[PDB]
C-alpha cells in the first residue's frame, strides 16, 4: 500500500502495536559473540544492545578492537551510517578514536546528558574553547572552535587532532536538544528541519566517511533518524515515489543492528516524518 493512506489505516483501526510486533517477530537474528566476551563489559551501556560481529565498527588496535557500533550501508540508497551508543565514562577515548579512523565529517546527537534525572551518556565534548580534553588512552585532543545555540538543536565545530601524527581535522557536531523524556515530538517539523541542516553540511556525503549517529542506547531516535533520511532519498530516485515502503526498509536496516525503533509510537512517528517531509521536498 502507498504510505499516507496506509497509515490512517493504521489509526482508524488503531492496530500500530500489531504492525510493530510483526517487524520485532520477522527482524534479523545474527551473532554478537565479541560483544558478549566478559573483557568488554563495561564498554556496553545495556546488557540487551549489542553490535552484531558482521557488522561491527572495529577500532585499529590490537589490544582490544571492540566498540558497540554498527555499520549501517544502504545500498539502493547509497547512503551509509555508523550507529552508536552514548559514550561511556570508560569509551570517550575509544568514540573519537573511530571517528578519526572512520574520516566521518559529522557527529549527531539526539539526547540530553541528563535525562529523567539520570546520566544518558558522558560529557564527551569540551563546553569552553579554552578547556580542551585530551585523551590519553587513544591520544587524541579535541577543542571546541564554535558553538551557535538554535531554540530546538545546537550546532558545534570541533577540531579533532591526532597527537601521534599531527594532523587536524574539522567535524560538526549537530545536537537535537529538544526529544521530549518521555514519549515522541507532536510534530515532525523540528525534526526535519534538523535532517535537512545535518544534509545540507556535507555530512552525509559520499566524500566522507559514515555520519556518526547516537542516542543513548543507539536503536530507539537514531533508528528514526537514519530511517526517515534513506526513506525520503530513495522517494526522490525512484520512478515510483510511493513503492517506497517504510516496513520493508527497516527490516533491511536491521540486518546491520538489532533493536532499531524500540516502541510503536516511534514507528508512527517515522511514518509521519517521511509523510510531511516528501510534501516539502518538492511542494504541497
Ligand atoms: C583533567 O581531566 C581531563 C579529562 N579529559 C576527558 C574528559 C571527559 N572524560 C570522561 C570520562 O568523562 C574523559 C577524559
Ligand atoms: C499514490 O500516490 C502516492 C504518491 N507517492 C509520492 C509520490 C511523489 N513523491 C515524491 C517524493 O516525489 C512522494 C511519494
Amino acid at each position: 500500500m502507498e504510505m499516507e493512506k496506509e497509515f490512517e489505516q493504521i489509526d482508524k483501526s488503531g492496530s500500530w502495536a500489531a504492525i510493530y510486533q510483526d517487524i520485532r517477530h520477522e527482524a534479523s537474528d545474527f551473532p554478537s559473540r565479541v560483544a558478549k566476551l566478559p573483557k568488554n563489559k563495561n564498554r556496553n551501556r545495556y546488557r540487551d544492545v549489542s553490535p552484531f560481529d558482521h557488522s561491527r565498527i572495529k577500532l585499529h588496535q590490537e589490544d582490544n578492537d571492540y566498540i558497540n557500533a554498527s555499520l549501517i550501508k544502504m545500498e539502493e540508497a547509497q547512503r551509509s551510517y555508523i550507529l552508536t551508543q552514548g559514550p561511556l565514562p570508560n569509551t570517550v577515548g575509544h568514540f573519537w578514536e573511530m571517528v578519526w579512523e572512520q574520516k566521518s565529517r559529522g557527529v549527531v546527537m539526539l539526547n540530553r546528558v541528563m535525562e529523567k534525572g539520570s546520566l544518558k551518556c558522558a560529557q564527551y565534548w569540551p563546553q569552553k574553547e579554552e578547556k580542551e580534553m585530551i585523551f590519553e588512552d587513544t591520544n587524541l585532543k579535541l577543542t571546541l572552535i564554535s558553538e551557535d545555540i538554535k531554540s530546538y538543536y545546537t550546532v558545534r565545530q570541533l577540531e579533532l587532532e591526532n597527537l601521534t601524527t599531527q594532523e587536524t581535522r574539522e567535524i560538526l557536531h549537530f545536537h537535537y536538544t529538544t526529544w521530549p523524556d518521555f514519549g515522541v515530538p507532536e510534530s515532525p517539523a523540528s525534526f526535519l528541519n534538523f535532517l535537512f541542516k545535518v544534509r545540507e553540511s556535507g555530512s552525509l556525503s559520499p566524500e566522507h566517511g559514515p555520519v556518526v549517529v547516537h542516542c543513548s542506547a543507539g536503536i530507539g531516535r537514531s533508528g528514526t533518524f537514519c530511517l526517515a533520511d534513506t526513506c525520503l532519498l530513495l522517494m526522490d530516485k525512484r520512478k515510483d515515489p510511493s513503492s517506497v515502503d517504510i516496513k520493508k526498509v527497516l527490516l533491511e536496516m536491521r540486518k546491520f543492528r538489532m533493536g532499531l525503533i524500540q516502541t510503536a509510537d516511534q514507528l508512527r512517528f517515522s511514518y509521519l516524518a517521511v509523510i510531511e517531509g516528501a510534501k516539502f521536498i518538492m511542494g504541497d
